[PDB]
């Protein structure tokens, strides 16, 4: 009885901190007792990740990927193109890794070696952007690092969560326009900020916007208008995430005045104009039974 | 000198009319004499041609393609989003063969397989709508199985001697009107003659839109009987297409893709295999 | 299909090197017939026996377009490994004698199409100081010889053509002048039938077959009347010493000599066979 | 800057007594930092690290066995036969680790791991008896109560043998032939050994002198007048030449008996005589310790 015949562990060298020696006696030990076929390769590489996932997707059963948000992001987008796409297992070896705590994964990285050996899974859908796939987030007016003691903040805490962590003094945010259809209704505003949730936590804290769920099918929109922004700020203040535009839907394009950068669960290349798409159980994933 | 160490056939038993023994008479020698690691591989089932290109892509250098459209449409659709793409070729196993007709393959398969042994190559552009990718064409308005035989563009060009819609198109610039047709194209070839689409190539890195407005039937008509192809035409690489209401696309093969569609196109994306004695 | 995946291993220069025409005999009935058939071609010696030991574990057969050099080449590949694929061969030298014994046809599109057919049968493999073989084990054995071989060399010319040897065979022993030593597997030699007789090469023993120092006229009259029905037994455990180191001949290239220990190896190797 | 682009680890689960998180905790961490393409691969019966070997050679530049003699051996047995042959090296999993002795690979396995990740190699001589091979020897001449079955699963057959050989009463004497480089020895004997390793049974070889690099293999003869005498060059343990002991050093070498004997070597096997032992200069690449060469 095991679900994985052959496993790949991908490691970001510089997860954990970089103590690689040391990760790798907390990490390794009980997925090589667990699964008697392994196959650990070391990225070197922005890209690396992808191309592994590639390689190997038709011959293993489960890639596991220790590292952040960006290394998670790269087996995302390795996989989700693909016809044959192996189990997924995050090991969160970044500040922030939200999906795994969508998952429910321990971060505690011994800890999280161990849930993958008890081989618990399920479905997870993936979101699509004009091509370009992500699990947690997109989203526009998310944008200012004044220094290194800044910009070492906002890299620990990912850009979602360093928002998070200075909206409260953002002093006169940027507004613009917004159209959003979404199956067959319109939304139309001046907005602050405007969000498409798929992951359960983001910034390393449960969703802002309420009640997502990574598997339900289902997208969650989520529009702060230009008349709400001190609402916004007392909301995420109090931190209770209860339901400011907020609606599920399934089909979705959001369109604006000029065509503005987007924000998503890594480093990517999309702007708008946007239409965006709902890939269900698109991932089977480890997860933690006992907390998800 | 060889440019391709490994090479992988894929064959669609289907293709050539089904007279497989006979058809890898005509191919498989000529592939065997010049390239000492071939591995040649039947699909069985749809999707298959897409599965073996996605898992042989780092695997050998050349990927050679024997089927139609469809095979052609799995094989671009299994290699275009993968970081790493090796160089692809067609032999023409289908009736249409239009991307084959773009690269000056020669319909004659035992001399489409030969062509590849002289290992000619060139970039090629490969276009992309939301997330979905194409070699030949994009459009809306495209609609007795003769219909198999000849293809969608095919068949819809042979019937052309009403319905009308709305749609919106920024390039790079706005258009907006009513339309009876919208194209874009990237193929050399649709519905397996030149394009309709004046002046297109597959290699210059630009996508062409092409719209017949509702007030262009007749002229259309008689433009395509006259097969003289020099209506709204314009050259741009960065595309968004919206109806009013989410209508059905159709491209190179089957698909699900529908508007609203945002276009782009990857320069150079594939390198193909190609006759440089057809220009 | 017993074959899910498959090897063809090209020698360019068989069947006298015409590779384009051969490929058209060979490749298309085995390419509509196995829908995953990968095909290498040799470069170098010792390529055939490197592409035998790499595919072993990854392919469930193996065709060998070859003479019996390249044959002999997929022997010492598979023979040493603990999984070995059926193996079946395209006659593509001169002689050609295991794909003789298995009844495969001469004609190379014909051998094509008899892989096609599926027929396999256990094979023994017969293991001399660890060197192994499928047709003989010999001693006392231009162009011409090499279009024949060195056993059919032998046989061309014996009827116009002395050692003392000690053979241990299953507890018992033979001791004489001998002219000629063999230990014959295969059921064709030098491209005829075996001049040993009634041998099997799937019987689970191996046949000795002495011609003593005062048989040589009797053995030539027996080799030119080709009627093959002097010391003849049949053992499986075989020890054979000389005087001196003698050279050893079997069925390729080698650096075989006496004294030698042979042993055989039952059913170790699943071969494409033509059962008519 | 790495001699090995990509490694094999194959893991005995029942090695290092069977305790195999604890076991993995010392070994792979230091190895998966070093190797950043490290393929991990259980044994699950007998044969499989033999398999392993064939199927991976082409593969792998480097192949790490943990595991004991016979784990060893297996990879001997898998690799030797190959054209193609990557760099081995050794864990020390069992109680013996004979040729792992003779590398000066430490029998504390995380630093055995260690020792790997400093890539030191060298060329090391493989010896084929009829088409067998071995490392560390062959052997003719070599249990009374579950204490003696439990030592001798512990120390292995030639460890075993040394640790009874000083009480064997009446040992069988038998005659043999050795040819050697064109020369004979005729004799009754009670052992007859052809070593390629540097430690037989746990302890610096019994055969004066042995190296595992040297291009020749080496011959010792217990003669059946000289059991006394053997027993007490055990017994103190002065591996030197002294004299009814034939040693001599040879390439290429055949052994006969009157009747056919079963044959001992690095681990299990169904060798007998009659034999030819050839020498295979430099067969093998192996990891070792050149501090304590
Ligand atoms: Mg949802
Ligand atoms: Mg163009
Ligand atoms: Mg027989
Ligand atoms: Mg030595």
């Amino acid at each position: 009885k095991t679900k994985f015949e052959k496993v790949l562990l991908i490691v970001n060298p510089k997860a954990g901190q970089g103590d690689l020696h040391t990760n790798l006696t907390k990490i390794v030990p009980p997925l090589a007792a667990a699964f008697p076929d392994l196959h650990i390769l070391h990225t070197k590489e922005q890209g690396d990740a992808t191309k592994y996932c590639q390689e190997f997707a038709s011959k293993v059963d489960l890639i596991i990927v220790f590292g952040g948000d960006g290394t998670v992001f790269e087996c995302t987008n390795g996989l989700a193109p693909l016809e044959i796409r192996p189990t997924l297992a995050i090991i969160p070896g970044g500040t922030c890794n939200d999906f795994s705590r969508t998952l429910g994964v321990p971060q505690n990285i011994a800890e999280a070696a161990k849930l993958i050996t008890k081989e618990h899974v399920k479905p997870v859908d993936v979101a699509k952007a004009n091509g370009q796939h992500f699990l947690n987030f997109w989203g526009i007016g998310l944008v200012e690092v004044s220094n290194n003691i800044d910009a070492e903040e906002k890299a620990k805490l990912g850009k979602i969560g360093y928002y998070l962590s200075t909206i409260r003094t953002v002093k006169n945010a940027e507004t613009f326009p917004v159209k959003i259809t979404y199956d067959g209704q319109v939304y139309e505003d001046e907005a602050v900020l405007v969000m498409v949730g798929n992951g359960e936590y983001l910034g390393g804290i449960p969703s802002f916007i309420p009640n997502v769920k990574c598997d339900d099918g289902t997208l969650d929109i989520f529009v702060v208008k230009s008349t709400g922004i001190q609402a916004f700020k007392d909301y995420i203040g109090k931190k209770l995430f209860e339901d400011i535009f907020h609606v599920k839907a399934k089909s979705i394009h959001i369109e604006t005045e000029e065509e503005k950068e987007v924000d998503t669960d890594g480093e990517s290349s999309l702007h708008t104009p946007c239409q965006i798409e709902l890939l269900q159980g698109h991932f089977t994933m480890i997860y933690n039974p006992a907390v998800v």
